[PDB]
């Protein structure tokens, strides 16, 4: 399977930890910007109200152990300019107790297909 | 529940190539993520203090790699752009995706040289 495209690197509450360059590059932000701050508040998300509540969903769903993976629109190409169509995954990532400690965003482009 | 912040973090692929690393890292073993990316973590400047470090860290990662969580004290150049040896508290996290394989490992790593200098002072201390 192909490396993603988008990496990010979350608490458990979906606060912004670590992005790739690519990713901030794409929504046109820095991590400056988002980091300490909820993911569904940065830019990437942030098509409508709808798209951020989305996230937001997704996120907290992640936080509660379940393993997210859809389909989304993103303000993710040329600087926060164009919207891409990503393959999007969140994986709750544990520690040896169980415990949720972060989560991983993945994102993977699929608009050139269609 | 919550844990003390990390300072060092990266992310690696599942045979501990470097994907990821933050900027406190990279700076404290003054490189660039362009000179370690897609090369194994072992290789990175922190774990050069001898062929015995290098060769350490080589072994944590092919556990990880495995499934096994791993953490131990350790010395790495750390500080002064790698030139200075700093002790932290290192992990290595296995990361699992859906489908059950391990895809990444997240390395950690706390600063604790502070921690263990204090330690020292007070042993010293009790004699005293
Ligand atoms: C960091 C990151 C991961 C995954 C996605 C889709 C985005 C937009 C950012
Ligand atoms: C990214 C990273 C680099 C170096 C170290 C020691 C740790 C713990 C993490």
């Amino acid at each position: 399977m192909a490396l993603y495209e988008f990496v990010g690197l979350l608490d458990a509450h979906g606060n912004v930890l670590e992005v790739n360059q690519v990713a901030l590059e794409g929504g046109g932000i820095t991590l400056e910007e988002i980091r300490g701050k909820p993911f569904w508040k940065a830019r990437w998300w942030q098509i409508s109200k709808k798209t951020e509540a989305t996230q937001k969903r997704l996120v907290e769903t992640a936080s509660s152990g379940e393993f997210v993976r859809c389909d989304v629109e993103i303000l993710g190409k040329s600087g926060g300019r164009e919207v891409i169509a990503v393959d999007f995954s969140l994986l709750p990532i544990c520690n040896e107790e169980g415990s949720i400690v972060y989560l991983l965003a993945e994102g993977r482009n699929i608009t050139d297909k269609k």
